[PDB]
C-alpha cells in the first residue's frame, strides 16, 4: 500500500467517519440534514421529503450555529452568536421562525446572551434562562413571564448549573425540567455565595495591555459547597398582573441535616416528580416521589415511599445514582442497582412497596436502560461472550423475565460488537449504531418483529480509502493476575511480526469506572503511532476500572493513586514478558486522570519505563473539585482521609523522576484541572534537582482543543516520543 | 594534569571572590565586618579595635539580617525578620541596642513590618516608615511622632517608592532625605490611585489549596502613572500634642502642565535643597534650587535659579538626569553633561549664573563624580588607552583644569584596568577596588600625596586554587562597521587554537546604554561553557550601547529592536570571517532585554543562528513599564510612536522561528517583565505551527534566583546548548 496513517492525517482529518445523527419527532418520523437541507423521513417506508431548505436563510445575516424544532413543528429555534463557556455551558442569541407562515418572529424576541433555551415537551412553549433568571413564553410572539428575580452572576443560579454541578452532577448547563404535559416547569436554584474562587490569568489578544483575571466559584475537595433548592411552577396559571408563584419541594430531612446534592430529576407522570438526593459523603442517597395536590396546589413527598440507597464498599452508582425509568402509569419504575454480588443489574420497583425485583443477573453488567414499552424493556449490556468492553442491545419480556432476546449480537458479529441505540417516541423503531471493531454502521429497525428495515450509513466511502492505506490492527485480550481477568488492548503496527521487537506506549486513563480496553474502532494519535512509527500502543484496565462489578471498581475506594497505578506498571511487565516488546523502550502517557496516573507511575522508581508524557494532570487531590474527588476520597480531614490525600501526591515522588525523561504540559486557562496542579509538579521537581521538559499552552483550557494548539501539542508530543525511542 | 571549571563549580560556587566591604564613619576611620565581629580601622596607621563582639546577640534568638550603627555611635539597629519584596523594597523587624550601656531598649520599639528605617546624618534621630506613613523618634527609647496620616496600602506611599519609582527612578525603596544637620526630614509621597494593577497567580507551598492572586499598581507604557508630591518637615519643632506641620515644595510650572516625575533629591546645605524633575516625555528636566526662609518657615525656589536640560537627539541623562555634586558652601556644583560632541563630561555651574563650564572634554566619557574637595575633583572615566570597557580613577586640579592626573592607571596595568572607589568623609583617604582583568584587588590610599597605604585583599586564596584549573581566557577587541569602532569580548577556551573551529554562543544584552565588552573578571556560566565545553561565548556592544557618546547611545532612540538587533547579527557574521568559529554551530541567548534581542534575532530570518535561548524576554513594549519604555520609545499613541511600538513586537516575527531551535523560559511570579510577555510569544508560535521548547518556573520572579531554581535553569539551558552543538 506504500502509505501509512500519518500525523498529518490525524491532525487534518484526511480520513473521516460518516455518522448518522437524526432527531426523532414522533413515533415514526425523524429529521436528518442532507447537505444543509433538513429532511424528514418516514421510518416504516423510508420515503423522505425536504422539511427545510438551506436557502431559507441565505438572508438571515448571521451564521447559524444550531436549530431546534418544536414538538408540533409550527416553529423553529435558530441559535447564533454561540460563545462557549465550560464543557456544556454557553451563551447565544436566538431567533424563532414561524413555519406555517414563512416568516421570522420579530416581536418579543429572546434576549441576546441567553444562557439556556428549551421548548416544552409538546406544543410550542418556550422556557429560557437569562441573567441567571427564568422566563416562560406561552406564545413565541408573546411577552414572557418572569419566574424568578433572584438571579445574580456567580452567586444565584436559577434554571442553570454552577460549575461543579454542570461538570460533575448533571453533565449539562440546563437545570429546567418540563412536565410531560408541558404544564409544570420544575427548576433548581444553586447558591454559590460562600464558595471560594479559583483565579487565573487569561491573556487574550496581543492587543490586551493588562491580563484579565478569571474568577469562577469552584469547590475543591473539602471546601464550602454550593447549596441547592428545587421548585415547581404551574405554567398554565401564569398571570400578567401577578408575579408567578414557585412551590418549593424541600429535600428529605435525612438530607437537610448536612451538605448534599440534587443529583437526579425525573418526571414520572403529569403530576408525579422523582427527585434523587445525595449526601456529601456519597455512600447514601434518597429518592423522593412527589405528587401534585390539585386542591392545595402543593407537591407532597410522603416520607413513607422514599427509596433509599447505600454502599458498604464505595459510592453510589457508577458515577452517581442510576436513573429511574417509569412505566406509563407512573406507579412503578426500573433502575440499575448493584446486586448481591456487586454486579449492576436492572431492578424493578413498585411505588408503595419494599425492596425491588432483579429481572437480570449474571457475571456482567447492564450498561444502560434504553427504552420501555408495555411488552418489553430495552437495555444495553456487555453480556455477549463475556467481553466487558462490548455493548449490545437486548430486550427482556416483561411477562417472563427468562425471555431475554439479543437484538444486535448476531447482526454482523465480526464487524459489530459495540452498539448504542436510539428509539423513536414510544419505541416503535430503533436506530442501531455500531462503533466497532469494524467501521461504524448505522441501521434502522422496527420494534414489532425486530426486522431490520434498511441501512442508513455503512461508511463504504471511508472503507475504500483505508484499503489504500497501511492500517494497524487491534488486539483485545486479557491477562490473569491473582485470579482475575484483566482486559487490555494493543494497537499493533501494520504487518506485525511477533518475532520482532517494538517500542510500546502505555496509554492510560485508568480513572474510576474507566475502560480503555474496548472494541471501538478509532482513528487517532495512536493510529498514527502504530501505522507510521511502528509503535505498539497499549491500554490496560486494572483495578478501579468499570463494567466488571464492584469488586474491581471499588478496589480503589478512598485510596486513589494506588492499585490503579500499581496495576498499570504490572501490565507493562506482562507486556515485556510477551516477547515482542523492547523492554528498553517503554513509554507512558495520559491526559487528565491519565496524566496523574502516568506521573505517579513515573515517580515510583519501578525502572520499567523510560519516559512518559502527562497532560493537565492532577497532582494533589485537594486541588480538584469536591463532587468528583470526595466521591472516592471522602473528606481531607484528620478524622476522615487526610492521611491518604497527603500520601497520594505526585510532588512527593519528585526524587524518583531523576530516573526518567518526563514531559509535562498544561493549558493556562484550564478551568477544570487548574494550571496550579502542574505549577506544583514543576516546583517539586525544581526543588529536588531533577531535569524535565515542559510546555504550557497560553489560554487553552482542559481540552487544549483549539485547532492550532491541538496540532501543536501532538506535534510536540510526537517529537518527544520519537526522540525517546530513537525513531527516524 | 589539570581539571576543568565545571557546571557544578559555578552552581555550587566552589571558587569564591573575596571582597573588602567597608563603610566610612569619619574622615579617618572605617567599619569592617570580619567573621561577624565588627571592627573599627584607623586608615592612617592601620590599627584596629573590636567595636562589637561576634558573641553578642548569641542571646538574641532571631537570625540577624543586618545592622546599622548610628552616625554618632551610641546605638545600633538590628534588622531581623527580613522579607524581600521587589528589587529594593522589603519589610522587617527592628531592635535598638544601646552601646553606651549594655541593654536592648524595651519600650517604644520600632514596629514589626516596618518598610524603611534610617538614622539622621549625625547623632541618632530615627526616621521610619510603617503602613506607608512616616514616623520620627528624636530619642530611641522615646515615643515616635507621627509625620503623615495619608498612608494606604497600594494607593498612597509616604516616604517610600511605588513599583516604578523603586525600580526605574530612585533604585531604592526609600523616599526620605535627611538634611545634613539632622534638622529637616524631606520626603516624597506617591499616589497610585488610578494606576492599573498587573495581576498574577502565586502558588506557594503544596499546602495552599487555592492559588493566591497578587496585585501590584504598575503602569505599562502609555497608561496612567503615579503622581508625586514633595515635602520638608522640621524635626526640631515637633510638638508632642500637635500634628507636625509638613511644608510642600511645588514642582515648577513647566512640569505641572503635564505628567512629570520627581527624579532627584540632593541636600546642598542646611538650608538648601536641589530638586530635579523630568517631564513624562523625558526630553526635558528642570533642577530647582530651594532655600529655607527663616521667617516664612517656608521653602522658596526662584525660577531664576532654575537649570534646564534638553536633549533633542534622545533622552536626558544615561538613565536619568545626573546627580549634582555641591561644593562645601553650596553656591556651586558639578554635574556630568553631554557636551556638544555628545560625549559626557564634568560641567561646573555657579548658582546665580546661566550656563556652565566643562572641566573635561575629549572622545571618552566620565562615568561618575566620586569625591570633591576645594583642591581636587575625583572622578572615574574610561579615558585610559581609549578603552570604553575600562574604568579608572582620575583627579583634576580645580585651580587649573589642564592638570588632570590619573590615580589608578599605572598601579598594576596588567592586573587592573577596571576600578571603582570609595572615599572617606572629606576625602582624606580612599579605597580602590579593581575587578579585572585579573583577580579583584582591594587597596587603601591617602589623598595628600596619593601614597598607597596597604593591600586590603589580594585574593591569594582564589589565585592558589585556580592554579589547578584550566581557566579560559578573555580577548577584548573591536571591529569596524560603517567606519566606526564597536567593541566585543571573547571568553576563549583554554589552549585556544586558531586552527580549529569552535562553536560560538553569542551572549547579548544590548539595552540602551549597556556594555558587555569590558575588562572585568567574572566567574560565571560562560566560564563553564568555555573551560569544560570548549565553547566560545562572545558578547558585542553595537548601536545603543553606552559610555561611548551620544552618536552611538541615541542611535536607538524611538527605534528599539532595530539597530541593536541588526548589529548583534552583523557582529556574528563578522565572527565567522574569523577562522576559528564554526558558522554551522552559532548560538545566541540573553536574559531580560537580552531576551528580547535574542528573540528578535532568532526571528529575523538572517539564517545566521542555529538556535538561541531567551530568558524572561520582553516581547511587546506596551507590556513593559512606562518610565523605562517611554524613555526610549515615547508614547504608544498614533500621534507619537504607536506605529513602531507595533512594528517592534516579537510576535510579528513568529513565522521565521521555524528556521531555528528556540527555548523560551520565564518565572510565573515575574513582577517586572510579566509572564504575559512570554505567554504571548508562545501563543504566536503556536498559532502558526512553529515547534519550540518551553520552561516556566513556578513562583520565581525576574531573577529566577532561588537556589534550586538557579541551579535548574542553568542545568537546563546547558543541556539545550550542548545538544544543539552536538557536543559529546
Ligand atoms: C465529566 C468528566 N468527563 C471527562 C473527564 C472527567 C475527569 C475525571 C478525572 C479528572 Cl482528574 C479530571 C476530569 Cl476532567 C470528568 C469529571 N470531572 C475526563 O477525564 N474525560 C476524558 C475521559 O474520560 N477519557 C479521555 C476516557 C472526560
Ligand atoms: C533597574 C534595572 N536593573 C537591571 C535591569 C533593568 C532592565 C532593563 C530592561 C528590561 Cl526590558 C528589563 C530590565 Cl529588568 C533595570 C530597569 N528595569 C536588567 O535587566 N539588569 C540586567 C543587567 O544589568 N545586565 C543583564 C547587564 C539589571
Amino acid at each position: 500500500s506504500r502509505k501509512t496513517y500519518t500525523l498529518t492525517d490525524y491532525l487534518k482529518n484526511t480520513y473521516r467517519l460518516k455518522l448518522y445523527s437524526l432527531r426523532w419527532i414522533s413515533d415514526h418520523e425523524y429529521l436528518y440534514k442532507q447537505e444543509n437541507n433538513i429532511l424528514v423521513f418516514n421510518a416504516e417506508y423510508g420515503n423522505s421529503s425536504v422539511f427545510l431548505e438551506n436557502s431559507t436563510f441565505d438572508e438571515f445575516g448571521h451564521s447559524i450555529n444550531d436549530y431546534s424544532i418544536s414538538p408540533d413543528g409550527q416553529f423553529i429555534l435558530l441559535e447564533y452568536n454561540y460563545v462557549k463557556q465550560w464543557r456544556h455551558s454557553y451563551t447565544a442569541s436566538y431567533d424563532i421562525y414561524d413555519l406555517n407562515k414563512r416568516q421570522l418572529i420579530t416581536e418579543e424576541r429572546i434576549p441576546n446572551n441567553t444562557q439556556w433555551v428549551t421548548w416544552s415537551p409538546v406544543g410550542h412553549k418556550l422556557a429560557y434562562v437569562w441573567n441567571n433568571d427564568i422566563y416562560v413564553k406561552i406564545e413565541p410572539n408573546l411577552p414572557s413571564y418572569r419566574i424568578t428575580w433572584t438571579g445574580k452572576e456567580d452567586i444565584i443560579y436559577n434554571g442553570i448549573t454552577d460549575w461543579v454541578y454542570e461538570e460533575e452532577v448533571f453533565s449539562a448547563y440546563s437545570a429546567l425540567w418540563w412536565s410531560p404535559n408541558g404544564t409544570f416547569l420544575a427548576y433548581a436554584q444553586f447558591n454559590d455565595t460562600e464558595v471560594p474562587l479559583i483565579e487565573y490569568s487569561f491573556y487574550s489578544d496581543e492587543s490586551l495591555q493588562y491580563p484579565k483575571t478569571v474568577r469562577v466559584p469552584y469547590p475543591k475537595a473539602g471546601a464550602v459547597n454550593p447549596t441547592v433548592k428545587f421548585f415547581v411552577v404551574n405554567t398554565d396559571s401564569l398571570s400578567s398582573v401577578t408575579n408567578a408563584t414557585s412551590i418549593q419541594i424541600t429535600a428529605p430531612a435525612s438530607m437537610l441535616i448536612g451538605d448534599h446534592y440534587l443529583c437526579d430529576v425525573t418526571w414520572a407522570t403529569q403530576e408525579r416528580i422523582s427527585l434523587q438526593w445525595l449526601r456529601r459523603i456519597q455512600n447514601y442517597s434518597v429518592m423522593d416521589i412527589c405528587d401534585y395536590d390539585e386542591s392545595s396546589g402543593r407537591w407532597n413527598c410522603l416520607v413513607a415511599r422514599q427509596h433509599i440507597e447505600m454502599s458498604t464498599t464505595g459510592w453510589v452508582g457508577r458515577f452517581r445514582p442510576s436513573e429511574p425509568h417509569f412505566t406509563l402509569d407512573g406507579n412503578s419504575f426500573y433502575k440499575i442497582i448493584s446486586n448481591e454480588e456487586g454486579y449492576r443489574h436492572i431492578c424493578y420497583f413498585q411505588i408503595d412497596k419494599k425492596d425491588c425485583t432483579f429481572i437480570t443477573k449474571g457475571t456482567w453488567e447492564v450498561i444502560g436502560i434504553e427504552a420501555l414499552t408495555s411488552d418489553y424493556l430495552y437495555y444495553i449490556s456487555n453480556e455477549y461472550k463475556g467481553m466487558p468492553g462490548g455493548r449490545n442491545l437486548y430486550k427482556i419480556q416483561l411477562s417472563d423475565y427468562t425471555k431475554v432476546t439479543c437484538l444486535s449480537c448476531e447482526l454482523n458479529p465480526e464487524r459489530c460488537q459495540y452498539y448504542s441505540v436510539s428509539f423513536s417516541k414510544e419505541a416503535k423503531y430503533y436506530q442501531l449504531r455500531c462503533s466497532g471493531p469494524g467501521l461504524p454502521l448505522y441501521t434502522l429497525h422496527s420494534s414489532v418483529n425486530d426486522k431490520g428495515l434498511r441501512v442508513l450509513e455503512d461508511n463504504s466511502a471511508l472503507d475504500k480509502m483505508l484499503q489504500n492505506v497501511q492500517m494497524p490492527s487491534k488486539k483485545l485480550d486479557f491477562i490473569i493476575l491473582n485470579e482475575t481477568k484483566f482486559w487490555y488492548q494493543m494497537i499493533l503496527p501494520p504487518h506485525f511480526d511477533k518475532s520482532k521487537k517494538y517500542p510500546l506506549l502505555l496509554d492510560v486513563y485508568a480513572g474510576p469506572c474507566s475502560q480503555k480496553a474496548d472494541t471501538v474502532f478509532r482513528l487517532n494519535w495512536a493510529t498514527y503511532l502504530a501505522s507510521t512509527e511502528n509503535i505498539i500502543v497499549a491500554s490496560f484496565d486494572g483495578r478501579g476500572s468499570g463494567y466488571q462489578g464492584d469488586k474491581i471498581m471499588h478496589a480503589i475506594n478512598r485510596r486513589l493513586g494506588t492499585f490503579e497505578v500499581e496495576d498499570q506498571i504490572e501490565a507493562a511487565r506482562q507486556f515485556s514478558k510477551m516477547g515482542f516488546v523492547d523492554n528498553k523502550r517503554i513509554a507512558i502517557w495520559g491526559w487528565s486522570y491519565g496524566g496523574y496516573v502516568t506521573s505517579m507511575v513515573l515517580g515510583s522508581g519501578s525502572g520499567v519505563f523510560k519516559c512518559g508524557i502527562a497532560v493537565a494532570p492532577v497532582s494533589r487531590w485537594e486541588y480538584y473539585d469536591s463532587v468528583y474527588t470526595e466521591r472516592y476520597m471522602g473528606l481531607p480531614t484528620p478524622e476522615d482521609n487526610l492521611d491518604h490525600y497527603r500520601n497520594s501526591t505526585v510532588m512527593s515522588r519528585a526524587e524518583n523522576f531523576k530516573q526518567v525523561e518526563y514531559l509535562l504540559i498544561h493549558g493556562t486557562a484550564d478551568d477544570n484541572v487548574h494550571f496550579q496542579q502542574s505549577a506544583q509538579i514543576s516546583k517539586a521537581l525544581v526543588d529536588v534537582g531533577v531535569d524535565f521538559q515542559a510546555m504550557w499552552y497560553t489560554d487553552e483550557d482542559h481540552g487544549i482543543a483549539s485547532s492550532t494548539a491541538h496540532q501543536h501539542i501532538y506535534t510536540h508530543m510526537s517529537h518527544f516520543i520519537k526522540q525517546c525511542f530513537s525513531l527516524p
